[PDB]
């Protein structure tokens, strides 16, 4: 299936993701909230862009129940900014990492071409592991740094109850796609592409 072929396809690369310096430092507490906002003010400007392709794609037909709205995370990820920064200053002063701008720049391709098997592989990237590993994350933030749970929004998912029940769901409609061999060779190399992005958002945030 479709979804058990992400998750080995990826696997080595999320130990990496793991074990990058910035991120297992800020997990570790070795860091601060400073850290984590730059972190969240990077996110805030993929989920951006990435939130434009997930929309240009359910709009044409493509993966529509995978693309579930509730997910967006921009919206939610600018309140917590507003918090963690005492006010919204944060939008002017903010800049893309060089990360960033190639993470964003494939996002704004596959929304101009409105490549749905590129758009997916890059929704199950970030929105499965929000879902699945952000409450981890998010009580590191609490436990090390102090981090109020109103400024965590991003890890929340307001909307969901029954949080395995929907990552099930989530997979099952992974599996139920119609893809080619080409869409699905292009949706599998995507998601190691989304990997890598991530790394080096995580590797430019350390310099
Ligand atoms: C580059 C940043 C990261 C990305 C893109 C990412 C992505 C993902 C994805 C896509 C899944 C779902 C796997 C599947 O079930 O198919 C996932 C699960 C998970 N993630 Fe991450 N992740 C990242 C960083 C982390 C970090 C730093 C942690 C450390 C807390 C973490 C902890 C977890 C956990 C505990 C799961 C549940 C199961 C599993 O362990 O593999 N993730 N992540």
């Amino acid at each position: 299936g479709l979804a058990v072929e992400l998750k080995q396809s990826t696997a080595q690369a999320h130990e990496k993701a793991e074990h990058s310096t910035f991120m297992s430092d800020l997990l570790k507490g070795r860091l601060g909230v400073a850290e984590f906002t730059r972190l969240q003010e990077q996110a805030w400007l993929f989920y951006t862009a990435l939130e434009q392709a997930v929309d240009a794609v359910r709009a044409s037909g493509f993966a529509e129940s995978l693309l579930d709205p509730a997910l967006n995370r921009a919206e939610v990820l600018a309140r917590d900014l507003d918090k963690l920064n005492g006010s919204s200053e944060w939008r002017s002063r903010i800049t893309a990492s060089p990360a960033v701008i190639d993470y964003v720049n494939r996002l704004e391709e596959i929304r101009d071409n409105v490549d749905g098997p590129a758009l997916v592989a890059h929704h199950y990237v970030r929105y499965l592991g929000d879902l699945s590993g952000g409450q981890v994350i998010a009580r590191m933030m609490q436990r090390h740094y102090g981090v109020d749970p109103e400024a965590l929004g991003f890890y929340h998912f307001e909307g969901i109850a029954k949080l395995k029940v929907y990552k099930d769901e989530y997979r099952e409609k992974l599996n139920n796609l119609e893809l080619s061999d080409e869409q699905r060779e292009h949706l599998l190399k995507e998601a190691t592409d989304a990997f890598v992005f991530n790394h080096q958002v995580f590797a430019d945030l350390g310099k």
